[PDB]
């Protein structure tokens, strides 16, 4: 059984390339993972995503996601894509023990955004922990809260956030900031923000809600406890491209390369979608935004075989 | 008043862009136009917009995302920009005899479909007469549909709506096509397909879904009936870049351009979203992807300014 397209993802890119792919009758096999539902089944409120007056919870709008793709017949299995054989007219992935083929193959693996790793940073996401200053930012009005980086991602979640922080902490593990010298001097002459250099985070401290970050000097060891209703985690982006590495051109950082504006990759009949290609803007509406394309690319690319 | 950002057009794209703004706190001045909401506030039923597993009327999403708008603070205003100054620092509409001034312009003016002009096609939008075979070929299955058109756009969705509808009745008013060898030669050899050349539709006929085409040959003038529950108009998409004609690069069929993947245009700090950009794609879920991704584009470039 050689099926028309696989989608491997289940984000905002995954399912929307099968809501469509399904519709087209195209019967597409998605391979979910077990973590399945993207990076809006890990935050609570979700308000930018177009088509919501009053909002949506993450999980919410990711069951709706996945039952409109079920109601169309997409084939969904809660399993991950261990390998995968992408060159040539028939594509192979396993997952486990076994193996399923296709001629198209949509890549909607998306990105992981870096973690502190401390204690309290996973039990108090989306309870004042948060990875994205467009989507939260709103919420941290008038209170105190850190940004934790030292690159341009940093610069920019900082300087956004102050206008709705009382004061932003901005805490880098070196002395030294690898983002660019505009962007450190825009962080510089804003007067809500104070850096903190050789710092890092040990621990994040929150009965319910975040109320605290337990620091400490990389270099001498001095610890402290910081008074703070809000952890912005700007440290980088991971593009989950470690299955098509060798087999799909990625830039310098990991991500997929496409061409021009569409979805079509470095080989032939794959395609690429959501996070793991843009590193620009990173929103659940523009992830579903591509879904859909790399879907009409699919079909437009079989028609022609 | 400078404004900050003003949004001209309130489809997916114009009202995604202005949620991300106006979320943003940049106050956007956004003209809807007096037949505001887009293309999707003239058809029915919406399915393939990823967040409603049982579907959505046109008009119904559109209206979540005025109000998500509204929650949000953006001044919404029910009127046609006439004519826009988009060259430097403060940019300039005029909107009858009155005129708004912003630092950043986000151009969300859509594409029309361009229309057959004839008695019915209106009256039976949404009740058998359709523009887009990925939206509503799902509804025709095991019907005699017609389709319009003579370029690779009429040839596409003729050989896509085959998996749905009994047949196709491809209807052109010359007898030589202006699509590519490729896509006439598909259609030609689909079995589905009958062409009918030198062909006009006069008239579509239904009492409150679509009955029946008259059709006349554009050289004899002979005229006759054919039985059919669905039109497909695909005579091309006109993009609505007459206001910015002359200021901003276009295309050869009148798109506006942007630099790479992002939606910056030939003028600074002006942004272009939708499909008055897209040429490829031309759905609400990337139209609202990347109205998102102009009000991104738009607050970085204030934030340089
Ligand atoms: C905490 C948080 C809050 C956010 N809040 C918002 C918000 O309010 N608004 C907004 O617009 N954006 C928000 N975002 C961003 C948004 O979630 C992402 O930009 C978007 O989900 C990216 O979609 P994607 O489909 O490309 O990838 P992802 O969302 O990362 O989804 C990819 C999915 O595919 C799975 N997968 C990966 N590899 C495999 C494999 N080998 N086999 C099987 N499955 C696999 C993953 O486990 C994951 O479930 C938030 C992100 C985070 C982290
Ligand atoms: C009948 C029909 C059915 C469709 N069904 C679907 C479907 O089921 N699913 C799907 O994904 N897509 C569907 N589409 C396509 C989808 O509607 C479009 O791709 C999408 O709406 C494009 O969004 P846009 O914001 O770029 O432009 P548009 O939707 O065209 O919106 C632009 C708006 O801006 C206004 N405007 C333009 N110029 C000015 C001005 N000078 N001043 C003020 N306002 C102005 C216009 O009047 C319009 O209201 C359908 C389209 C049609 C025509
Ligand atoms: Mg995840
Ligand atoms: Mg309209």
């Amino acid at each position: 059984t050689v099926h028309d397209v696989i989608i491997i993802g289940s984000g905002p890119a995954g399912y929307t390339a099968a809501i469509y792919a399904a519709r087209a009758q195209l019967k597409p096999l998605v391979f979910e993972g077990t973590q399945f539902g993207g990076a809006l089944m890990t935050t609570t409120e979700v308000e930018n995503y177009p088509g919501f007056r009053e909002g949506i919870t993450g999980p919410e709008l990711m069951d709706q996601m996945r039952e409109q793709a079920l109601r169309f017949g997409a084939d969904l299995r809660m399993e991950d894509v261990d390998a995968v054989q992408l060159e040539g007219p028939v594509k192979t992935v396993v997952v486990g023990d076994e193996t399923h083929q296709a001629r198209a193959v949509i890549l909607a693996m998306g990105a992981a955004a870096r973690h502190l790793g401390v204690p309290g940073e996973e039990a108090l996401t989306g309870m004042g922990v948060s990875t994205c200053a467009t989507c939260d930012g709103f919420f941290f009005r008038d209170q105190d809260i850190v940004v934790v980086g030292g690159g341009d991602s940093a610069m920019e979640e900082a300087t956004f956030l102050t206008r709705f922080a009382r004061s932003v902490t901005l805490i880098h593990r070196r002395d030294e900031f690898r983002a660019s010298k505009i962007m450190l001097e825009r962080a510089r002459a804003n007067e809500k923000i104070t850096f903190l250099t050789n710092t890092e985070i040990t621990q994040i401290e929150g009965d319910p809600k975040v109320t605290g970050v337990r620091l400490r000097d990389t270099v001498t060891g001095e610890e402290s406890k910081l008074d703070v209703t809000g952890v912005f985690v700007a440290i980088g982006h991971d593009p989950r491209s470690e299955l098509v590495r060798g087999q799909v051109e990625l830039d310098d950082e990991g991500y997929v390369k496409v061409q021009g504006r569409t979805t079509y990759t470095s080989l032939d009949g794959v395609f690429a979608a959501g996070d793991l290609v843009d590193h620009t803007y990173r929103q659940a509406i523009t992830a579903a935004g591509s879904g859909c394309a790399a879907s009409i690319d699919a079909e437009r690319w079989l028609a022609e075989q």
